[PDB]
């Protein structure tokens, strides 16, 4: 290996939706040496994650045009130059969209994989940054108690599916919405939710919510926004929490959708708390040692829509925003 | 034993703003005697209060609003907060010379059954009895409970409060100042902003109505963004604040009178920002904390009596005015706590 290196780049700033045309392919050639830098390691990017924050990251902390779009991925140390990383092991964290990248590890972008008795695809979704985010947001920011109704929202996907699974381990009554009957079956089937509805087979969303929850929503895990939020507010419960994890139904408009119903948080006494996963990474290694018994035991599960190659990685990032993605969108770039 | 007790009533459920018309008057004759059943007391309503909550209790009954809540049964009188003197026995902790505050009807001679976070006995007289409908009562309990146990302020923090010339936003700004915060306020009247700037304390304030790009103004007052936000307003305000906010910014949602007399509630766009800069919106209801009311007095009653807490009012006589009075809040014709004297003392 003193190879060529393929990279998926960004042309220029996406207005509205992202499309395959706002991404271009290019070949650099990499020397597999130590290499040149300071606390650097060279790596072979194994897997990539299709992260929805990326849209916000590609409009005019924003990736520079002409340079590969950066994003989370799990990788293997080719050559080292960093104390912690032996010249042959597994990492995850921010990396370029390439086969061969050079990143100098830092404690909260880059973690080090010390459990391989589980897929190295999980560490871009379940045992990776969506997992910390489902752990963090549902445990701290929602502050769940037992027996109480949890509405989850892009539930099939990356963050959504551990929340209803964590919540059902508590023993709540969980419901979840998803866009198609493939995903809405996955929910009650695979992760045994207590109900699940296809929000795209509905006009009556407030009434949809009001039907799925007889006695109202104590907790709502927010992964989407707008219309959905507004029905959830009518539906919310007294002293019930809403942890705002994100708003996919907003990242893409060049005109942000307007919410009405906030007036309800007075009467119903709603905490609405918008977190960020980063802040909880000191609790990462506690999450890991908590879930890792449940996965390899058949208690926590996952579902990941796995593309193959950087070639099929624009057709993949774009797929999140409409909903091609069935579960976590990962991108296999090196099979091992 | 009859005594002719006048009243004020609601014709019908309101849609939009109240007007003097949605209320009718009428009279009756209460027989002045010892009330029975539960632990009941016949009272004599000296004062009464115009608080903007009464509009969500005037509208047609939604479950959403039924959590505050359940509208006034159209035809019998209006229920509200007022000061009252015990005209008869009925109960243990209430002697017939006595004087409570709480929820009475809009009538001359109410009868009440005094519940623990309903009816509160006045003990202290050295202060105007009209203070038990502002500062020493419920709207006073809001600014205390909403800013200490809800905005979780830290000394030095930037603060913005709105509807800053009314029973809550003028005592908030002072509890704010009492810990070196940078309270700025807002109000619509050209002179109302002058009570904020001078009389109440605020470091700056503005006239939102003389102000056109709302957010430009909050960008001026706080060049270093807004840590806390007390809100008695909503809509177009909350979107300027959410832009201007700081990280780990907090918001206490007391009320949103703007939205209240809208049939067609305004759209709050900018709510997405809170995912970036870990903002917390929290809606509370003062009613929940009336345990920390003994404690609140204990606090305020020293600070007022010493020049640390200033409080303007707006008085007006009898029920005849209490329509025009209650309808004046929504248009901002109350230059402080709007009180109505049924019968002075
Ligand atoms: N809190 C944090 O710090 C944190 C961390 C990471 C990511 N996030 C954010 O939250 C999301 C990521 O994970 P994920 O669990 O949502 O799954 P994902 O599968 O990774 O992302 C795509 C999903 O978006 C949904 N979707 C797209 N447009 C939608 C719309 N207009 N309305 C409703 N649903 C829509 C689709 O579900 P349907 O087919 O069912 O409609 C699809 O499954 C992103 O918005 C991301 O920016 C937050
Ligand atoms: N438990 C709770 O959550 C709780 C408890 C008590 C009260 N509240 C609520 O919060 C408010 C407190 O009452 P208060 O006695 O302190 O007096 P207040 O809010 O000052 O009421 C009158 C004021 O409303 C302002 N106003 C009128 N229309 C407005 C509009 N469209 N936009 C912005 N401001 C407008 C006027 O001034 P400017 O034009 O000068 O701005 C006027 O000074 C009420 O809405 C009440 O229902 C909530």
């Amino acid at each position: 290996m003193t190879a060529t290196n393929k990279q998926v780049i960004l042309k220029d700033y996406v207005s509205g939706f992202p499309t395959e045309s706002d991404f271009d392919f290019t070949t650099t050639t990499v020397e597999l040496r130590v290499p040149e830098g300071t606390n650097s390691v060279l790596v072979k990017n194994l897997y990539l994650s299709c992260d929805p924050y990326m849209r916000i990251r590609m409009g005019k902390q924003a990736y520079t045009p002409g340079q590969p779009i950066q994003g989370y991925g799990v990788s293997r140390i080719i050559e080292s130059g960093h104390p912690d990383y032996k010249k042959g092991d597994l990492l995850w964290g921010i990396v370029a969209w390439e086969e061969y990248s050079v990143i100098t590890p830092m404690t909260h972008a880059h973690f080090k994989i010390q459990h391989t008795d589980v897929p190295l695809s999980y560490y871009t979704g379940l045992l990776g940054m969506p997992g910390m985010t489902a752990y963090a947001g549902f445990y701290e920011v929602c502050s769940p108690k037992e027996g109480e109704t949890v509405y989850v929202s892009a539930a099939s996907g990356a963050v959504g599916q551990l929340v209803g699974q964590l919540a059902k381990m508590m023993g709540c009554y969980v419901v979840g919405s998803a866009g198609s009957k493939e995903k809405v079956d996955l929910l009650k089937t695979k992760f045994g939710f207590d109900d699940a509805f296809n929000y795209k087979e509905e006009s009556d969303l407030t009434a949809a919510l009001k039907r799925c929850f007889p006695n109202g929503i104590d907790i709502y895990f927010e992964n989407v926004g707008g219309k959905m939020l507004d029905a959830v507010l009518v539906n919310m419960n007294m002293h019930g929490r809403i942890a705002v994890c994100g708003m996919i139904s907003q990242y893409n408009l060049e005109n942000q959708e307007g919410v009405h119903n906030l007036s309800n948080i007075i009467y119903k006494r709603n905490r609405i708390q918008g977190f960020v996963v980063s802040d909880f990474y000191d609790k990462y290694s506690k999450f890991l040692e908590f879930v890792l018994p449940h996965i390899r035991e058949g208690k926590i599960t996952y579902v990941e829509d796995v593309a193959d190659g950087l070639e099929k990685a624009p057709e993949a990032l774009v797929g999140l925003f409409h909903g091609k993605n069935v579960g976590k969108q990962v991108v296999v770039v090196a099979r091992e």
